[PDB]
């Protein structure tokens, strides 16, 4: 088969020329024109650094290493949870590529650099269209001298639910071959059998097993008993019983106060003199920079930082005041100031092609609220984009009240991914019906809750410390499958060979490992990425302002394939509507005239949507949010009992099942298979 | 006189429609269009505060009151300075009064407010058209209970020029009158004799004398010899033995790393165990929260913040982060956090109206380079902005670099305004002309610098620490005419009652001493002032928005003039330009149609800009910077020495002197009175 | 893009009609006829054999029944007897049968509508014209003297900024100046702002073409003969029959006004009136679908 890459990369700027963004754009904000200065670097190999001595005397050398370095050490998280927090995750492997060689020679003394883990998995393939794998694999060959760290979920590795622990163990595995050295593995709920889980599966791949105790509440605050000192220091004896290398505490939120920093990281040096304590906050309260110091002071040997212009706010802590705040103290970090002004610089210049997905949209600062409704930074982002999206902008100070009252409702669990969007879903839900966390308890049993508070209360994502709330879940659930223990514990081992097999006989021969744990943990996006890049080709090789806008007319601009291979591109026009509903767009292409045609679908725009359910009409059935029509579960004549499924609706990402409020007859159904509905569009009649 | 202030409005109103905003915008944002939401105030007077002490026991009852309290004091700097430093000073009065109630209430324990310091009282004249003496008046009365402080310059008070000290102390007088507390006197070199003079006449006009050291270098770097511990030790020893009533540590930039924050405070502690220690700091480099509670546990009793939403960057550190950070500490603020997160949400909706003004335009985090460049924050945005309208907008990193240059070219001295604009104005003027630093001093008797540089070598600012630089002084001056000691010293005392007689013969015979001192220190700008509100009226009546960009076509709002005196405006129409040059605006005011005559510049804009210099030509002389030409010193025929005065141009509000590169006769002088000129237009030919 | 075959056409139909004298109104029965044969495809000998079956316009039929008077040589048979069918004829002077018009009684009904300025011409306005004069009434009632403006303001307005003269009686004239239109009121209305003598007027003034939006759903099959179109454009007067009434052959259906000339529609074959889709009021382009016969 003739490649055909060229041809393709027109195809999407003059896709994205006539049809806009590919990728959902949050505010009406433009990316830069401009793109990032890449400093200068030194010509030659980089120098040695923590991972050579990782490589040469595996994870028990490095942790005793770590244990041994004289001073605070840092550890980069710009490349992944420092953009998760400030822009959903859309940093693309192009402009993390242009920064890794400057990264490498420059900060070659970090602990590790947290490239990979979290959203980033999903989001390269579902958003930006690139192979995760890819940039893990091209970033390894550039940043050869420094650790690469993940954030895994125990029992979940990189996805949203449960998986079989056979594709754990392979994830892990076939992560490590890949070039991943650190595995900071946490729950949602910090329930140990999943973590224990993903400790063995990372262990096992030959990676240095992180345990991460994921922190909420306040140590200091002597009123808050159930996340106290004592349950922090019992879950750090099961995790260092276990066989963790380093310990990590997790603050997902920022909520940890230097008080409580000095007094948590004392007592577990004086509990684990030899253990490396790794310490991670968000700067959403702005004591981000205090909270580190004191854990530095404390004995923490390695804390959290991004790059000063990709910190703050949601994000982590500033490594320029981290690293001037330290400097010819016992915990100097040894790296030049010159050098971070310039890292940071290229980020400043970086995040401004990323105005479009800039949390400033709507954050100006860190906010202090944060120790009251412990939302998390990347969860604070979403919520607000989220509350947006549905008309509840407006109301985001509700929303922040109704997830205090949520998180209450559902026993005070941890809230991290996913934990942290069912407490957020919770929170829209109750805000949206107008009900206070009273009502909401007393109607448990009438009210059709968002699809992720019903399969946590079904047990899903694990147990949370201290149970289930009873009667709350009964009520939800009623006879609704419940999960007892490990969720992935009950999951018959996924074939890996008969997927394969599936992927082959359908993309052909060039499917690899990569692809098949892609598919397994991903299958739907998976699906979507192959198909996308099957018709627009390598989407990484593109500049992000191309990426994001396309070309204007009369721009000119080239892209590099591979080494020696640039592509001269200008864009000359676009066509009006044809009789077939396309438009051609004119490019010249290395000196040379090409013509694309590309369908219109923003032309000609007209849909009718006439159905509305009566609120004091009991047996009309309206639609509970605005979604895309799934599945009809019922016919016109058919008898449907209380609770019974009704339709599937798909919103958000969220299968919801609208179930029957009333024993009766369905006299009419009002809907079809693939209908987009608004909220209160009717469904159906009950009789 | 029939009061017409209704009418006057309208024509304001109808002139920002016509010509657009009055008030210069820098970037292009608009103000939000939804007023901020004022907290619910309590019904009754305010509780007791810090300033019933002071009025009952006088300053030293007020300074012992301080000493003695148990915990963190707090001031809150918020009404100035949080917004010098984050919009330009461009907070009007009208949103101060909004949330004044608010504060009186519910933080009555602060040792002070900050509003009337600085830029605010310029700022408040010649770009909002306020007065900034009513605002203190009005201000005082919503708040009677919290000290009101001013940042006060030694010996030139809130002016940019030395004043005859009976001007100095005359204004100190009517400040503590209009409800001035606390006069927090600082000198922009730390010299003696101007600090001196202005605690004088701050202590004899019975306030509290709060002498303030201006912080630059670093205490804790030994390198570091000039602004040595011994340096800020001595100082504070001579401010002690002068009467001050509390010691402030004024770091205008945010330089206080937390080691050198304890070495600092823990010294002045030791030494000064009785004397209130007050520390003011800025978050430029994102270390301010951490550098203030070093501050704090050093001993230090005060310590300056701002509301969240107002906090960090070139700001304060955060009100809620050191009030959370503190809490249940020996150092507890006891301020409520429900009380700061109300306080902030105002703001930040009262925020979004000077988004035009927003330092986040240019600088979306605070920057760790401050500790190399020591730029304060109200100097960083302005400089920018400067940098932007003189075309060096992408050559920002060059002018950074070159203020450090410009810095120790000038010999290292303190930067606060109005020696942060002397290093700033030079450190453009050696990137326009693209100057070394070792050019800039070997050329030094050729060159034609700033007049701020100028004024300052010439000694109208007091001395600099360690003396001025030779031999560059001697080389920029020539035979100019040199100030020997402190410059208000030789200046003849103003006649304050002359002037009073003045002013009523030009305004009539509502001339208040207030209305005196402000044309004693700003004689063209309270001219203007006057001349803007006689034709305008009461501008602090509108809200804001309608204040920056009018009224849209058919809009309907509300102005109070005063109590039980509301006007309902709607705007309807404007009009084509008519054959006078004027567009009709057509309102409705309280349900009837009045239309205004204004006139649009706009639209008949036209000018022509014929001369250019050549630059390999020595005889044409070009104009330096873009200005309008105020004075022409020569003509045509007349023989000219090296260094002869020219012309005089007044652009970015500074006099520039041309001045003759070269000894001939003048064939040719192109300018006239009132020309603008562009940069390198040909002003005259010298043979 | 037709009319020399409409041309074409007025000669066949003068002939078909006898070639009487074509003049007002002879002239414009001709001249229906003719767009009649052009719209529906046909020629004269198709016309005339088809004449029981076709609906031919009203001016050609009221012709036919003698009301305009009797042609030179007399009408043309036995095209005449298949189009009348059962219709009305009127033998020699259509004028002499007629009761003389009570023209006081006339006079006291404009009087007690119009108010005591009613003229004797007027009333002979009203006995010739009375829907016209009636409609020329009301107008002049709301807008006044018309007369006194120029054609051009008549016919246009006034632009933006014009300044112009307009003479109400010897001595009395008007300068007008137009100054602006407002947007649209919450009302449907449009404020004008006029300068006249020297003193700004405003008027608030309806705008229809602000939002027109109407419907044409129906349309007649023209293979189905129980549903029967609309003949022409036009707005619907009367509709003369219900749902499930039967109807037979040549029995009226509706009224359509189009053109300035009633057009009574009439049923093509004997049945049962299954759907009427049409209301009084209703305007109907060519071919919507007035009604369903079974
Ligand atoms: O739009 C759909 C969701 C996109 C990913 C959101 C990520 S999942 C990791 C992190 N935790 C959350 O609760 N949200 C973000
Ligand atoms: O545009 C002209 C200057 C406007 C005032 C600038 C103020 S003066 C106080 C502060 N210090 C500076 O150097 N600039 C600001
Ligand atoms: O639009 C409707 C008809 C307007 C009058 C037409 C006149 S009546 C006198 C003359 N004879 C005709 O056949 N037509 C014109």
């Amino acid at each position: 088969p003739a490649q055909n890459r060229a041809q393709k990369l027109l195809h999407y700027l003059g896709h994205v020329m006539v049809n806009g963004p590919t990728t959902p754009i949050p505010v009406k904000a433009s990316p830069s024109p401009t793109d990032p200065v890449v400093p200068a670097v030194p010509i030659g190999p980089p120098p040695a650094g923590f991972r050579d001595i990782l490589l040469r005397e595996g994870p028990e050398g490095f942790a005793r290493a770590v244990r041994n370095h004289p001073g605070l050490l840092l550890m980069d998280t710009t490349f992944r949870d420092a953009h998760q927090s400030l822009l959903a995750t859309r940093v693309r492997t192009h402009d993390l590529k242009k920064i890794a060689p400057y990264v490498a020679h420059n900060f070659s003394k970090l602990f590790s650099m947290e490239n990979w883990g979290g959203a980033t998995f999903d989001v390269a393939m579902r958003f930006l269209y690139e192979c995760p794998w890819r940039r893990l694999q091209e970033l390894r060959e550039l940043i050869p001298n420094i650790p690469f760290q993940m954030l895994l979920r125990g029992a979940n590795a990189v996805g949203y639910t449960n998986y079989p622990d056979n594709v754990v163990f392979k994830f892990c595995e076939v992560a490590k071959e890949n070039g991943m050295d650190v595995f900071r593995v946490f729950d949602s709920l910090n329930y140990l059998p999943n973590m224990l889980l993903g400790m063995e599966a990372a262990g096992s791949a030959g990676g240095v097993v992180e345990a991460a105790i994921s922190y909420t509440g306040d140590v200091a605050d002597p009123s808050r008993t159930k996340y106290s000192l004592q349950y922090y220091m019992g879950l750090a004896e099961e995790l260092v019983r276990a066989g963790t290398h380093i310990l990590c505490i997790k603050d997902m939120a920022g909520l940890l106060k230097p008080t409580a920093c000095t007094m948590l990281v004392s007592s577990l040096r004086d509990r684990f003199p030899d253990l490396p304590l790794h310490i991670h906050t968000h700067d959403t309260s702005g004591a981000g920079v205090a909270a580190m110091l004191a854990c530095a002071q404390a004995g923490a040997d390695v804390v959290d930082v991004a790059a000063d212009s990709m910190s703050g706010m949601t994000s982590q802590p500033s490594m320029g005041a981290l690293v001037a705040c330290t400097r010819g103290t016992p915990l100097d970090t040894e790296v030049p100031m010159e050098r971070v002004f310039d890292y940071s610089e290229y980020w400043e210049g970086a995040r401004g092609l990323y105005a479009a997905f800039d949390c400033t949209a709507t954050m100006k600062s860190g906010n202090s609220d944060v120790y009251e409704n412990e939302i998390p930074g990347g969860q604070y982002t979403n919520l607000h984009f989220q509350a947006h999206s549905m008309g509840l902008g407006s109301k985001f100070k509700e929303v922040k009240k109704a997830y205090v009252e949520a998180n209450q409702m559902l026993g005070d669990l941890i809230k991290v991914t996913p934990s942290s969007k069912i407490v957020g879903d919770l929170a829209q839900f109750m805000v949206q019906n107008g009900l206070s966390r009273a009502e909401a308890e007393a109607q448990a049993e009438e009210l059709s809750f968002p699809r992720s508070v019903v399969e946590f209360l079904q047990g899903y994502i694990g147990v949370p410390h201290g149970g289930f709330p009873e009667p709350f879940r009964s009520k939800v659930l009623k006879d609704l499958p419940r999960v007892e223990g490990r969720p992935g514990a009950s999951l018959p081992p996924l074939d890996l060979q008969a997927l394969e097999k599936e992927l082959v006989d359908r993309h052909g021969e060039e499917v690899t490992p990569e692809d098949v744990l892609s598919a397994a943990m991903y299958p739907d996006v998976f699906a979507h990425f192959k198909d996308f890049t099957a018709t627009f080709g390598p989407l990484d090789s593109l500049n992000t302002r191309l990426f994001l806008q396309g070309p204007k007319i009369a721009e000119e601009f080239e892209v590099e394939l591979e080494r020696g291979k640039t592509l001269h591109i200008k864009a000359l026009a676009v066509s009006d509507l044809n009789r077939a509903g396309q438009r051609q767009v004119f490019f010249e292409l290395n000196g040379q005239l090409r013509s694309i045609l590309v369908k219109d679908t923003q032309a000609m725009k007209e849909m009718h949507f006439h159905p509305k359910a009566l609120k004091d009409v009991k047996g009309q059935i309206g639609a509970p949010m605005p979604g895309k029509v799934i599945d009809i579960k019922v016919v016109a004549g058919a008898k449907v009992a209380k609770g019974q499924p009704l339709c599937v609706l798909s919103a958000m990402k969220m299968e919801t099942v609208v179930t029957s409020p009333m024993e009766g007859t369905v006299r009419k159904v009002h809907v079809t298979k693939d209908m987009t509905l608004e909220g209160d569009d009717l469904i159906l009649e009950i009789e």
